[PDB]
């Protein structure tokens, strides 16, 4: 989710922005073929 909807729809920037918008995270990326929006 959050941009990462699979390799056919991978909005890594959208995941990144989401995660970065959350206090406690610097950013985020689409993992697992682009399915899982993982924050860091």
């Amino acid at each position: 989710g959050f941009g990462c909807n699979g390799p056919w729809n991978e909005d890594d920037l959208r995941c990144h922005n989401h995660c970065k918008s959350i206090k406690g995270y610097k950013g985020g990326y689409c993992a697992k073929g682009g399915f899982v929006c993982k924050c860091y």
